[PDB]
């Protein structure tokens, strides 16, 4: 029978209670957080953000990353993301949420291997929808350092949004997780400040993430903050670079250093959105020195 | 009638399970930590060390600072010290704890008075007391930059040792805290960084404490540290100093950057005992510059 | 499948008498010689291993009047470094500590998980059940040379089978090696030349065998071993033999080429 | 204790033209390196032993027109030499 649309869907949130409790070999943490925002995708073919699910990834969670400080292992017992609608009943397109077990995967690549993904949801734009991920009764180490995902990530969200039209909504929506993590074991508190050189060393939690591509003026690393938010970033270059820290394409970016042998650089850079960084240039691939990103 | 002496008396020390609950208002944290060792003191005269009594002190609690990031008042509900020895039955002298409710004021400058405090406890070092300091319910702000002690500690513990002999033990003891602290409100994760200038701005947890001293050279700096453990410290001189960091009275201190205008410098200073630290010396009171201290 | 009970002697803890504690790790795998000395030899012929029961003693060797303590803590990531200061030593869970003249025990909770017995490149993350802490601190100068030993009590159950690793170790000069981890070389350029010394991971009396292609700056010499001998003659195209025994980790021997990783090949085995 | 199981390689047999048998003994003691290869590791670690079960296979090599016997048979004394003639090779218990 007859079946309405209304002009638009007022969704009501309101930052619940997070809910600790002690058990015999930990804590049970429940609580929700806030991923990312969506934004219009005027193309047929998606695009695409991923998130990877794993306690102590400043990317996905922002409260739990310490709590699971003073911890070795968790398991996410019940897990399961939200979407809240933002615009209105005459925006076009879809959003997708999959899910996918493997964290190293690069998302799909064309709409149809995206619907193949198992427990692929997606709705209208301007409806919500639950995705809920079964879960398994396997620990594994919080996220310390460099180390194969497929031993340590529990998973990887992935968010698709294509089909907008022209004129449609900025941002479309925002997802939202809803865990509740085991977590076990006990150590001293670890500091949380990624520590590393460029030879492919990386202690402490994923902030960032370099990448080297060969260039005319020489070796750029890009600097990929996976985060949103405030970050700074200091650097040792041991033989004099081709040129120092550059805003590459994030937001508010300053550095107070010089770029020579033996010289410190201190950038506090600013992200808008995960994925913005800055940019090295160096005549030498693999090059001699430390960085250390903090959420500063 | 007869009371026996040992040659020494065995404590059974074992790290228990913090116990952490959901409450209306926030969380209800207990555990218990190590604050320090107290060292052999060859004088008759007390020799102190002090540990500030607030969530997010370092140099006090290593566990619960992490927890009481993510909140923004606290009461401690129950608190209470204990003494375990380490030393043999033959050590003279004596083992003083004493807890003093404003955390600004110096420790006592003869032992006279230092008997006078409320409750304040003692024994010989070779066997074990507690000292159970009376709470209140009053809240107060977690540590956050720079604010009156008196408004947001909630007090300051006191260990004095003196009248050892020359042939005693290397060191008599080690406190143990023991508290069950209500967190209360919530706000966004903070950051662990404490970030300030010259200028008496300090933004963040309390690890370090810079004084100034005239000197022929010109005034010196004094980075002090309240805490023992790895830490590091980048340092930003607006107008070139006289020298840059130098080792004043820690271990293990290495320094990669240049000293002069612009300059910056990162620090891993390590150390083994509260109140080590580094020093620098410029021409300039007040220099103007940046500083950031961090547990790595 | 085989069930192996046992008690081994890991270490004996020796006097720390500067401020700092001192920390001293032992990863626990079945084939770690640091670990291990008689569990090696059989997990050497299985390439799959799970704790049943694990736990750890302390057997005090100190007189009465000693001063300072001791720690034996468990950590399940065997990546991490050893922690930096005593808190966080006692904040690891299951953390037992006493005077250095009592005897104490660390039970270790064993999960029900199989893991490959460790060959020494793989992450110690998916191989490695952990690995133990044992701090020493607070000791004056008059108290004894060593406090006490730490000993494993375990009960694994190894799985599998294959062919027996090599019993030793024989490697090339800045190059390849294989068999159990007995000793690791370090290069360090000097005066004379290249200095070329061994480290013995682990504890007993050893046989170390070289072969030079060209004559070197000077022969095998003990560098902080608590014996040597050496039966050979350096010269181009020759062989020195020489037995080493060793107290602590750490101790060896050295030598002298003056030149970048030389040519020849060495042969390491705790006899 | 301890009880371990394994499947090991004494030895590979070899022609003889002469038509008198031509024996080679190997000692069934865990100790024994003629016989054990990988146990021999483990059994210096005891000092007793106790052989639960026991069984010798003998796989073929060659082709299918070679000629002549091939024989095993278990002595329970360590210390008589093996015999002298093919009937006492076949007296001896279990000889197949």
């Amino acid at each position: 029978t007859r079946l309405s649309a209304p002009v638009a869907l007022a969704y009501r949130e309101v930052s619940t209670q997070p809910r600790v409790s002690t058990a015999r070999d930990g804590i049970t943490r429940s609580g929700s957080e806030l991923i990312t925002t969506l934004k219009k995708n005027t193309d047929t073919e998606p695009k695409y953000t991923t998130a990877v699910l794993n306690p102590s990834e400043p990317g996905t969670f922002n409260q739990l990353i310490k709590e699971a400080a003073q911890y070795e292992k968790y398991r996410f017992t019940s897990l399961r993301f939200r979407y809240s609608p933002m615009s209105p009943s005459t925006t076009g397109g879809k959003v997708a949420l999959a899910f996918d077990r493997d964290a190293a995967k690069p998302p799909p690549n064309d709409l149809a291997s995206l619907y193949n993904i198992e427990g692929c949801v997606s709705s209208v734009p301007w409806t919500g929808f639950i995705l809920t991920v079964p879960t398994d009764s396997t620990d594994r180490f919080v996220a310390d350092g460099i180390s194969d995902p497929k031993l340590v990530d529990f998973g990887k969200l992935i968010m698709a949004t294509y089909g907008q039209g022209a004129n449609d909504a900025a941002q479309l929506g925002e997802v939202r997780v809803e865990y509740t993590v085991q977590l076990k074991n006990r150590t001293g508190s670890t500091s949380d400040a990624q520590i590393g050189d460029f030879a492919g060393v990386k202690d402490g939690p994923r902030l960032v993430s370099w990448s080297k591509t060969k260039g005319t003026a020489g070796w750029e690393h890009d600097c990929h903050f996976l985060g949103t938010g405030n970050f700074s970033l200091t650097l040792f270059y041991e033989k004099a670079p081709v040129s120092g820290l550059e805003n590459a394409d994030a937001s508010d970016f300053s550095v107070l250093g010089e770029a020579a042998a033996g010289s410190v650089q201190w950038a506090g850079v600013k992200v808008a959105e995960r994925g913005q960084g800055v940019k090295m240039v160096t005549t030498e691939e693999q090059p001699k020195g430390k960085w250390q990103a903090l959420r500063i």
